[PDB]
């Protein structure tokens, strides 16, 4: 472990500015990062996870928090400091424009098709970089995805579960609790279908219980109207019930990129 890349911040340190969203998990915040002893304020996002009642010691949490401030890629945020009280506070850089979920949603009209495929292929070479240090994201959902600028997306919530969405998982993880990252790779294929959809909730209106017996007849996202058969058919292929059938992350990279140089010719945009 590579304590150096992990801050262990004060309180006095870092300053809450305003809320950004709250659910079960907590709340997070937009902030100011103001180390002592500099003549800067950063601004940061802070999150707070929800006070636990038998918490992890904090031995445990720093040995994940180090693991969360290791990740070394361009596509997926890494934790910058950790403020550890009553709660665990996580500080990282500010994705000033949010999720992507929200982010295509209030832009359907403004998207091109290489947009989307860029951002594909961002999220593959994400998720690609976190299998290749052996590890399990568990939680891709567009809602994950946040938006740093407009063309350079980056997933978060990494190890945040360590620390049920029933319509991203992969059939395996809903019947046996197996996660692995041909199940990141299901999860995968429903956030393109979020975005292809310009924000779509998956499977609408039907309840999480329902969702595995729809998953047993054969039944799958449908295929957006912008996609031509060659993405949908790599939409589909992350469905499969055969874990290993899927494609590989380091393969989807390959695909969209190639696709992304021609984007009018694989998405059909008004
Ligand atoms: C859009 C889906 C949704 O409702 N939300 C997701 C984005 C939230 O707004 C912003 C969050 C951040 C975060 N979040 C974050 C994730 C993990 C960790 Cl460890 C930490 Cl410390 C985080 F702060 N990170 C960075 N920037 C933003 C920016 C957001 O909006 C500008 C709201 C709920």
């Amino acid at each position: 472990p590579n304590q150096a890349l992990l801050r262990i911040l004060k309180e006095t340190e870092f300053k809450k500015i305003k809320v950004l969203g709250s659910g079960a998990f907590g709340t997070v915040y937009k902030g100011l990062w103001i180390p002592e002893g500099e003549k800067v304020k950063i601004p940061v996002a802070i999150k707070e996870l929800r006070e636990a009642t038998s918490p992890k010691a904090n031995k445990e949490i720093l040995d994940e928090a180090y693991v969360m401030a290791s990740v070394d890629n361009p596509h997926v945020c890494r934790l910058l400091g950790i403020c550890l009280t009553s709660t665990v506070q996580l500080i990282m850089q500010l994705m000033p424009f949010g999720c992507l979920l929200d982010y295509v949603r209030e832009h359907k009209d403004n998207i091109g098709s290489q947009y989307l495929l860029n951002w594909c292929v961002q999220i593959a070479k994400g998720m690609n970089y976190l299998e290749d240090r052996r590890l399990v994201h568990r939680d891709l959902a567009a809602r994950n995805v946040l938006v740093k600028t407009p063309q350079h997306v980056k997933i978060t919530d990494f190890g945040l579960a360590k620390l049920v969405p029933i319509k991203w998982m992969a059939l395996e993880s809903i019947l046996h609790r197996i996660y692995t990252h041909q199940s990141d790779v299901w999860s995968y294929g429903v956030t393109v279908w979020e975005l292809m959809t310009f924000g779509s909730k998956p499977y609408d209106g039907i309840p999480a219980s329902e969702i595995s017996s729809i998953l047993e007849k054969g039944e799958r996202l449908p295929q957006p109207p912008i996609c031509t058969i060659d993405v949908y058919m790599i939409m589909r292929k992350c469905w499969m019930i055969d874990a290993d059938s899927r494609p590989k992350f380091r393969e989807l990279i390959i695909e969209f990129s190639k696709m992304a140089r021609d984007p009018q010719r694989y998405l059909v945009i008004q």
